């Protein structure tokens, strides 16, 4: 019936607030949590401080002060790339691993609820799942 | 070493976001796709704002059209009107690339059973 879309939205919108006060305990702005989360996606490829602009659909000085503010915590690294020397390369420190794999591990209330609903062996096939799609979208 | 909801949920969201055959705004659609989910509750301005990550003003040029367009009635409290719901239908039943994208990954019964979750989980939160 309801497209993808519209679902993953709606429950978005609804999460949001319990959502908000998770990043608080780690200390990042939810902006940063979403580039910390898509730098720890794309550990391979490598990405560029345009590309996180581009994912965050961001202004510029907005961007440069969310990353030099993970610098300083020495989450991610930055560094000018050698073919291109335009291009600035980020990287993810082992402080930001650890930070990013307890940000995205970790059981709230809510999440505890969202659990309670299936079974285990639902859990299991519907939390692979949303990852292959995750993985797809990138 | 495993996802939360809440996370996968975040992210996909987040990928998702950027239609004209319905004359309305993609912001519009939003509103109108909200208070389609909100109905029982009913909805106000302030709650649509807040709720939309808009100015409050902001909201009323949306609505303003919308009401012209009798999509949408308020008595404040805002509700769907008949052609509303119908324009909501469509616009939120419609097939697109990415949703074909999407579907392309699991089986039809993979598809069945994470639509149906997902309409349970966001059922359970409201």
């Amino acid at each position: 019936e309801f497209t993808y879309s519209y679902l993953f939205r709606m429950i978005s919108h609804e999460m949001k607030p319990k959502a908000d006060q998770k990043l608080e305990q780690f200390d990042i702005t939810n902006e940063q949590g979403h580039t910390l989360g898509y730098l720890y996606a794309h550990q391979q490829d490598g990405l560029t401080q345009n590309d996180i602009a581009k994912a965050l659909q961001r202004t510029g000085p907005t961007v440069s002060n969310l990353l030099r503010n993970l610098e300083r915590k020495k989450l991610i690294y930055r560094y000018v790339d050698a073919q291109d020397t335009r291009r600035k390369n980020i990287g993810l420190t082992t402080s930001g691993i650890k930070l990013v794999e307890a940000f995205t591990s970790i059981f709230d209330e809510m999440e505890q609820t969202l659990v309670s609903q299936l079974s285990e062996e639902e859990n299991e096939q519907m939390k692979a799942n949303l990852t292959k799609m995750l993985s797809s979208l990138q």
